[PDB]
């Protein structure tokens, strides 16, 4: 089974899901200088005021916080999206170490963790399908840096010891993904691919700018999950993230100047 490890992680990944070498793959190295301002690129709306979280999960890749995505909550529109995508969770990536952990990159720079909500086109009306067409998901990607804390990521930290293996969730509602979002809503953004297994190119990336500060203690916190199942041998979930892959025949294009 895929994973981050030596002998399962993102190198071998292809000889179970071939698309790993296609040519719309994620995450990529965003070169700023490169990348074009595109006037015709609408404001992103990121419209989460009715929110509906629902639980916290240890998947053994990473943690994610699900949703409500029964109906229009917490929508992502406008930017280069064409009609409604509906938040189904978040999760992160991260490092074993501050210099790592971001899976994209800006001028090579490395960030220490990168937080991705994923969104889906209710034109498909279930997650399920949406993978299975170009432009199925929306995800945001906002990177994270270590310096001062986030207080709306304390009440996610907090919980985490209740998640500490593969298999594991806990009951988490009432969470304002909101508190997570930085101030600035520049962003780059390009056509590419899930970066975990099984790799679909579904996905509408739009990879915001600002970073997000966040303490060492919260990503310390982070760092003290399990990728091993309750009373296996103890593999610290670090190092979760995908490299680079080939930008092949795409553009980045920025939302700013
Ligand atoms: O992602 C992983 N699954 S695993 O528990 O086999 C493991 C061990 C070491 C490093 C990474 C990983
Ligand atoms: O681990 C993941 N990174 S991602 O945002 O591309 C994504 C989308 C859907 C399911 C999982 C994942
Ligand atoms: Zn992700």
């Amino acid at each position: 089974h895929w994973g981050y490890g030596k002998h399962n992680g993102p190198e071998h990944w292809h000889k179970d899901f071939p698309i790993a070498k296609g040519e719309r793959q994620s995450p990529v190295d965003i070169d700023t200088h490169t990348a074009k301002y595109d006037p015709s690129l609408k404001p992103l709306s990121v419209s989460y005021d009715q929110a509906t979280s629902l639980r916290i999960l240890n998947n053994g890749h990473s943690f994610q916080v699900t949703f409500d995505d029964s109906q229009d909550k917490a929508v992502l529109k406008g930017g280069p999206l064409d009609g409604t995508y509906r938040l189904l969770q978040f999760h992160f990536h991260w490092g074993s170490l501050d210099g790592q952990g971001s899976e994209h990159t800006v001028d090579k720079k490395k960030y220490a963790a990168e937080l991705h909500l994923v969104h889906w086109n209710t034109k498909y009306g279930d997650v399920g399908k949406a993978v299975q067409q170009p432009d199925g998901l929306a995800v945001l990607g906002i990177f994270l840096k270590v310096g001062s804390a986030k207080p709306g990521l304390q009440k996610v930290v907090d919980v985490l010891d209740s998640i500490k293996t593969e298999g594991k969730s806990a009951d988490f509602t009432n969470f304002d993904p909101r508190g997570l979002l930085p101030e600035s809503l520049d962003y780059w953004t390009y056509p590419g691919s899930l970066t975990t297994p099984p790799l679909a190119e579904c996905v509408t990336w739009i990879v915001l700018k600002e970073p997000i500060s966040v303490s060492s203690e919260q990503v310390l916190k982070f760092r003290k999950l399990n990728f091993n199942g309750e009373g296996e041998p103890e593999e610290l979930m670090v190092d979760n993230w995908r490299p680079a892959q080939p930008l092949k025949n795409r553009q980045i294009k920025a939302s700013f100047k």
